[PDB]
């Protein structure tokens, strides 16, 4: 089983879906089909209920820079993303924080601990 996630291509899209997003976190997958530990988030993490689960009430995003064409570039560019894989985090404001980047795989109770570590105006 897999995650809903709604993919966005460039530097634009992304912003406007974190402004349609603005008041639930956000998780932005950075994708690739040839990048080995992505598709080990797939079979191992993103397919654990736990983690279906604690994603549950937040919006996923994904950019797909297979290609490393163009607007790919531009995108990890403008992120300042390194390498694959990256997973980017948006509070409810749309603010990015930092240090909650996961740059490595991370398995289903390590990605957990991840994402606990604002519900219902809490």
């Amino acid at each position: 089983t897999h995650l809903n996630f709604t993919q966005i291509k460039t530097v634009d899209e992304l912003n406007q879906a974190l402004v349609e997003a603005k008041g639930k976190p956000v998780m932005l997958d950075l994708y690739a089909d040839w990048c080995v530990a992505c598709k080990e988030f797939e079979k191992y993490t993103f397919s654990d209920p736990q983690v279906q689960k604690a994603l549950a009430d937040t919006v996923l995003l994904q950019a797909n820079v297979t290609a490393n064409d163009a607007q790919d570039v531009a995108l990890l560019k403008h992120l300042n993303v390194l390498g694959l894989p990256t997973i980017l985090f948006f509070d409810g404001q749309g603010q990015e924080h930092p240090q909650a980047r996961v740059t490595g795989f991370m398995d289903a109770e390590t990605f957990s601990a991840h994402l606990r570590d604002h519900h219902h105006h809490h």
